């Protein structure tokens, strides 16, 4: 029972290190382009399991429920950093600070350009709604702690597991409130900024889904990197 | 700028009409089955045009984005009324009254069984949060209006229709507000609810991106029925 203040700190705290990778500097279609990416995403998940084991309440789950979680939100996550990243620079994917992929490069893979369409428009969202880096660490929490586990249980292992998820959501939930009270605005215009940005989380699941299958059709160790 | 009591009556009385549809009252595996899963949601397609016409602000937004919204958000619309059918009877799958499913009878088609599960831990979720059939009428009209569209416009094109959208979301939180603090739960408890509600869109967003990838492996006309 911490304040919502103590919560913001931890996440704050909990920011993983921006992954440096560079451009192979050799153009290349959907060879070179999608190599690079996947050591970016790569190196990225190994500080994903470090960041999520920071999160309120995270450790406290049982590992099945954290392995649950981190395999059915990691492309969630990775997304939102990359929309994060790439929020004050319209038209582009800011991968890394040295791989910036302008709209059309996304031309050289399989069918990304729809993929890349939909990640530049929610990042169009975010800046539209001049998301604040406070408010994009509950967010991207919140992704985590709301993820879909899979297989499930029984409806009765379930029920616990989700009333537990629920208690650590209900924290993240209310350390947004507060951040989004420090702006002033009225009552009514903060509800509707809770409920804009959590709205956005529909979509992160949607381009998420996409972007999964996108990868599937072009192509165990997380308790050992848990447990440490 | 009418009321959210205005927003919250043209809802309920834009209700469709409950589609009835009886068992075959003769077993089948795959094949009866589906096919009257297939009737009942093509009954229901029907009035679901004529419900989203109703909502407001749906008919001031251009057809191609009419037509957009419904093309990707049918499934989950459909979903989450099967979900307050069943909110009150754990275990089953009320697709209407008279075709009611047990948990162990999706064993009969193609691997339905899991996403039968995800349908149902959803609906234990409502149930558990005890949701109210006001706040199930705001929820409901935000899946249409937060419904991605594809594909894409220009950058441009598409902010000037997230604009319209977000003007038309944004009263129906402040419907969902007024409902929820109508129940008088403390400021807290209020902010913890509305997000409690949020939050599930991005379950079902998940469970019909499933169950149309489910649909799909096992196998225009809109404006015509928009217009009229
Ligand atoms: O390009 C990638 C990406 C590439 C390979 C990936 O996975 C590598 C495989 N790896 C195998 C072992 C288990 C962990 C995953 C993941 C993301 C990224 C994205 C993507 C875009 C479109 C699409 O259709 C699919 C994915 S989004 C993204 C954000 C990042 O910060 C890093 C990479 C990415
Ligand atoms: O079984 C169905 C269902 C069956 C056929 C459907 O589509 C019929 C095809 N039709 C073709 C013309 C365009 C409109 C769709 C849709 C839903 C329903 C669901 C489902 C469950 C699991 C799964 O993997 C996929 C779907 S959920 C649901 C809720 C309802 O109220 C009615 C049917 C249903």
């Amino acid at each position: 029972t911490l304040s919502p203040e103590q919560l913001v700190l931890t996440l704050l705290e909990a920011e993983p290190p921006n992954v440096l990778v560079s451009r192979p500097s050799m153009p290349f279609t959907e060879a070179s382009m999608m190599m690079s990416l996947t050591k970016l995403a790569d190196k990225e998940l190994v500080h994903m399991i470090g960041w999520a084991k920071k999160i309120p309440g995270f450790v406290e789950l049982s590992l099945l429920d954290q392995v649950r979680l981190l395999e059915s939100c990691w492309m969630e996550v990775l997304m939102v950093g990359l929309m994060w990243r790439s929020i004050d620079h319209p038209g582009k994917l800011i991968f890394a600070p040295d791989l910036v992929l302008d709209r059309d490069e996304g031309k050289c893979v399989e069918g990304i350009l729809e993929i890349f369409d939909m990640l530049l428009a929610t990042t169009s969202r975010f800046r539209e709604l001049k998301l604040q880096h406070k408010e994009y660490l509950c967010v991207k929490a919140m992704i985590l702690l709301n993820s879909s586990m899979y297989p499930l249980a029984s409806a009765n292992q379930e029920a616990e597991s989700s009333r537990k998820l629920t208690h650590l959501l209900n924290a993240v939930t209310d350390a947004l409130v507060w951040v989004i009270a420090k702006s002033g605005i009225s009552s009514q215009q903060q509800s509707v900024r809770l409920a804009n940005l959590l709205m956005l989380l529909s979509h992160v699941r949607h381009i998420s889904n996409k972007g999964m299958e996108h990868l599937l059709s072009m192509k165990d160790l997380l308790l050992e990197m848990l447990n440490a």
